[PDB]
DNA sequence: GTCTGCATTCCTC
DNA sequence: GAGGAATGCAGAC
């Protein structure tokens, strides 16, 4: 037998990897259950012709935020040990268990939509940091999903990321020698007959290639050829994007192609200089000598990928003059500092506001230097210019020990790890005029790029410090997705809903609402929506919220869950398909009176609730059902108590009790009190 | 309070 | 109008 672990942010992310495997593997036997209270498993017997395989996948939901926060050891330490120095967490890590320890096979990130603008690089630190470890980094995204005006669920026009973002994965792969890729799955809203922006999309960009790659990695087989097919699709996405943008201020596909095939490097393109680097700065952001610094950059710079990306190049042939102008502007007279600035090499200049008016850091700026390092290499000389307001404590730490600031803040960690020179021309909150700093960070950057955490083997123990909201979620998901409907995968019975979308089925169609907001005017997005069709004359939609403790259930949460479903019913489903037949745009609106809507709050309670406490929770939340869960340690069991508010919820409880049976799931790990 | 994930409006060209 | 600049809310701690 072979055992693999799937460490995920939650049970849904873990199960997405299992669904990808089950899309290519058709198993002879499937068994589900728990290896511990927190860790569900799926066991499969399958064959490749005459060759049988027996695999078990043990799932670890909820990552640690430190070394012993939830789990006794942090699986993420395996990434820090290989050079992942940014505080970055993927969605899933898949490991192989051998000789009492875990070995990472890959890191996977799932994204619902191809993000655009600075949101495209906001989390680029993940791909950069995990990419430099040698462990494969797979970014999977749906192409396309429409952004909506939440007021009326009307679709906004499609926006695409700058072609340099998808390209960065390709360049990061080449620079490191590791497999870092962006893969695209056909979204339900990919409808090219209704949107002219998709006219030239090559449908061969859509990735069985991801399931093939995962299975070949699980089998310890050669994946070089599958990797090339995926890289080819990533490149064809850059082709689609660059051929749809204007060539005057952006790299053309033939320029990207000449970099990809190794003819030229991104800084030695023969056409470099046809557009300059022109950073756009809002007039309200200006202070000190920022405008004059931007003029000096635009006097010497050559564009890198796009004229208005927040970075560009100062070629070594112009570096002396650029440095003389900066030194004259900021009164830098120190002979030794000027020599450091005048090193005879190309200089990447990155310009970022960094901070909002109250000195709180810009999230998108965290990915700017990782994006530059993925495109140009981490050893490229980077001059980072910051002009946003700094709180007094931040400039104080810059003057005492910049690494102290980098240790506590992700933005400062990105700046300090990747910049050779950090220049600040910042307003200081509480003071009338800007502060100027010129930090020679070369030696510090070099030290960070060699740093790795303590080498040590990891075997995460399946018993966490304590049981909390991740465990409540795993239990709720297992009961309503596998035990009560009698399913073994995500592709089964009514799909229901979660944070990523809501599906409602009938006798002929599956209707789906995509792009669900966290809140509506009177509603809150449920953690899970369960559809039950064999209980009442009308179908039931059970909306559930999961919390660590009963007092974490907010006032009117039960009513808000129902009102969220009522909000969706006020609009045509995003997409629909015939359960017998392809996804199309939603055509017909659904009727709420055709459904019974109930709400439920789930939590962990160690028998600290009286009849009056339960009465108070019902009054506060308005939930139709409360699900009180508690673990028993000897023998390990989850004891479930279903508390109905009314007669309708009581019928649901009796239904759950009657159907708490399964040929696939080991229900023996549960005890339903009533 | 701070830090980070999430995602929408603002502003320059 | 395109698309990067800029911005804040929320949850978790
Ligand atoms: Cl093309």
């Amino acid at each position: 037998m072979n055992v693999f672990r799937i460490h995920g942010d939650n049970i849904i992310e873990c199960e997405r990897v299992i669904d990808l495997i089950l899309s290519k593997i058709n198993p002879q036997k499937v068994k589900r259950g728990f290896i511990s209270l927190s860790c569900p498993f799926i066991e499969i017997i399958f064959k490749e012709g005459h060759d049988y395989f027996h695999w078990r996948f043990d799932m670890f939901p909820g990552f640690n935020k430190n070394t012993n926060d939830r789990w006794n050891s942090n699986i993420l330490d395996l990434l820090s040990q290989k050079g992942s120095f940014l505080y970055e967490t993927p969605d899933v890590i898949i490991t192989s268990l051998n000789n009492g320890k875990e070995e990472i096979l890959m890191a996977i990130v799932f994204c619902s939509a191809l993000q655009a603008g600075n949101q495209a690089w906001q989390r680029s630190g993940r791909a950069y940091s995990v990419g430099r470890t040698g462990y494969p980094y797979i970014y999977i995204v749906d192409f396309v999903k429409y952004e909506l005006n939440n007021s009326d669920r009307s679709r906004k026009n499609l926006r695409f990321p700058n072609p340099a973002i998808p390209y960065s994965y390709i360049s990061h792969s080449k620079n490191t020698g590791n497999f870092i890729v962006q893969a695209y799955f056909r979204g339900e809203e990919y409808q090219p007959k209704y949107d002219k922006k998709l006219k030239f999309f090559d449908e061969t960009i859509f990735a069985d290639d991801i399931a093939d790659y995962i299975i070949a990695k699980l089998q310890h087989r050669d994946t070089s050829n599958i990797e090339q097919l995926l890289i080819n699709k990533n490149l064809k996405m850059v082709e689609f994007l660059s051929k749809n943008t204007k060539n005057d201020n952006n790299f053309t596909y033939s320029e990207w192609e000449s970099i990809y095939n190794g003819t030229y490097r991104i800084t030695n393109l023969p056409s470099l200089g046809r557009f300059k680097f022109r950073k756009k700065i809002a007039e309200k952001s200006l202070s000190g000598k920022v405008k004059e610094f931007n003029n000096i950059v635009q006097r010497y710079s050559v564009g890198l990928a796009s004229s208005d990306l927040p970075f560009g190049v100062i070629r070594k042939e112009s570096r002396n003059d650029f440095i003389n102008d900066v030194c004259k502007l900021y009164n830098i007279n120190d002979m030794k500092i000027i020599k450091e600035l005048k090193e005879d090499a190309d200089l990447i200049v990155c310009m970022l506001k960094g901070f909002k008016p109250r000195g709180d850091d810009n999230r998108p700026d965290r990915g700017a230097l990782p994006l530059v390092a993925m495109l140009a290499g981490e050893n490229a000389q980077i001059f980072t210019f910051i002009y946003g307001p700094l709180i007094k404590g931040a400039i104080n730490l810059i003057d005492q020990d910049i690494n102290k600031l980098a240790k506590r803040n992700g933005l400062w960690k990105s700046f300090v790890s990747l910049s050779d020179f950090i220049v600040l021309d910042c307003p200081i909150i509480g003071e009338s005029y800007n502060e100027f700093r010129l930090i020679i960070n070369k030696n510090n950057k070099e030290s960070i790029l060699r740093k790795t955490s303590k080498q040590q083997n990891i075997l995460v123990d399946p018993t966490p410090n304590h049981y909390q909201e991740n465990d409540v979620d795993t239990v709720i998901y297992s009961i309503f997705k596998y035990i009560v409907p009698n399913c073994f995968s995500g592709m089964c019975n009514p799909p229901g809903g979660d944070w990523s979308g809501l599906s409602i089925i009938d006798n002929v169609h599956e209707f789906r609402w995509l792009s669900l907001p966290r809140v509506s005017e009177n509603g809150k997005r449920p953690d899970h929506v369960i559809q039950i069709l064999d209980l009442f004359e009308k179908p039931l939609l059970l909306s559930i919220v999961s919390k660590e403790k009963p007092n974490d259930l907010e006032p009117k949460i039960g009513v808000q869950l129902i009102k969220y479903i009522e909000y969706l019913f006020d609009f045509t489903p995003s997409v629909q398909r015939k359960i017998a037949g392809n996804w199309e745009f939603g055509n017909k609106s659904l009727v709420p009176n055709d459904f019974i809507l109930l709400s439920a709050g789930a939590f962990i309670d160690y028998d600290n609730l009286t009849e009056n406490d339960y009465e108070k929770i019902f009054e506060v939340t308005g939930c139709d059902l409360l699900i009180a869960i508690k673990n028993q340690n000897n023998p390990q069991k989850w004891v479930i108590k279903f508390k109905p508010k009314n007669t309708i919820a009581e019928k649901l409880v009796n239904y759950i009790k009657l159907n708490f049976k399964s040929n696939i799931f080991d229900t023996g790990f549960f005890h339903i009190e009533g």
